[PDB]
């Protein structure tokens, strides 16, 4: 088991060229991310494919749903075994309550249940369309309060506001930062973020086992 | 393919319990929605199956994400050759348009791209914990109408809106049930272009039967 906090993120469309990284580096070196794009193209036999290569998985598929199907969601990302999963807090109360409660038989197999507040893409005109306001960041606090209210894990949450959340959240609600937009991820640990998810700077580099290794050095 | 607008809900937790109800049916009766549980469970070979067996599917799993990372899991879809796909409305403006854009080179081969609006089990208080104050049926008119801005093919929408719906947003736009009262008879009146419906069906005496039952009122 790991005891790097770097979190890195396969948006490969191939599982060859995803499992051609994935051998060069190393499980104690980082845990992997697997999204959207890697899971509709492969399934779940993806994430039990990384598991036999000895690696923890964030499963980052930003359920959003009713309470029940949420539930039934997590509770199957459990199944899997994964060490991570995460849920929209704009699915609201009843629905991230509904996941926590389902995932607390699990015990100590239970991934970290984390919770999507707004996307790093939102800006205020995009949240206006929607009826939202505050901006972004008031938005994502309020999301944020609300998470914690329910009793999940933690955020994703931009090293930026990582201070304002652990002074407002307590130093235990994990911060996980989402990978995409300044900080070094040493600056983002210094800051309190406890995950940092990172992509093409790994993935995308020359040598990414050395990019993963300079990394660590720093942490 | 069917003439039936039914797509029934496959939200069983195991894949020969799916297939077992599958196989008593016909896809001339009905298409299929493969949803959140199923699909983590099984992935898209599960989908592959279904079209094996000559079935249309809505795969139906909500994507709400980045505008990029939403258009490339749209685009996953419609190379696994569905027939509808989903996305909230709540992931914004560029997010569906990133979504639409996804979709052109598939043509008419691609699956309709339909947006949730407002989720079934959303009601004001809710949506209040939100910053949301509009009722659920007001929220879900204006994701609705961005829906249609964005140029998507449609949204899930309940019976009790659909003629709102069509007056507002216009005859070409679907409206998709969710199955989560008005009649399956009385929803098709009202406009509802499909309807899903998922225990009533699956978890009847006799599912054929009543699959049957609907369709003769349809």
């Amino acid at each position: 088991i790991t005891s790097s906090p770097v979190v890195v993120a396969l948006d490969y469309d191939n599982r060859d060229k995803a499992l051609a990284f994935v051998e060069r580096i190393d499980p104690r070196d980082c845990r992997l991310k697997v999204g959207k794009e890697m899971f509709t193209l492969l399934g779940p036999q993806f994430v039990r494919d990384l598991h036999q290569r000895g690696f923890e998985v964030f499963l980052d598929l930003k359920f959003h749903d009713i309470p029940n199907t949420t539930a039934r969601a997590v509770a199957a990302a459990a199944e899997l075994g994964v060490w991570m999963v995460n849920v929209h807090a704009s699915g609201g109360a009843r629905m991230m309550t509904a996941a926590r409660e389902a995932l607390l038989p699990f015990g100590k197999e239970a991934p970290l249940l984390i919770a999507v507040t707004v996307l790093t893409s939102m800006e205020a005109s995009d949240l206006q369309d929607l009826g939202i306001m505050l901006s972004p960041a008031d938005h994502a606090a309020k999301l944020a309060a609300l998470t914690k209210r329910c009793g999940l894990d933690g955020v994703v949450c931009s090293a930026q506001e990582a201070v304002r959340f652990k002074q407002e959240l307590g130093q235990e609600f994990k911060l996980v930062t989402p990978g995409i937009r300044i900080m070094t991820p040493e600056q983002a640990q210094q800051a309190g973020v406890d995950y940092m998810v990172i992509g093409r700077p790994v993935t995308q580099s020359a040598d990414p086992v050395a990019t993963l290794a300079s990394i660590n050095a720093s942490l």
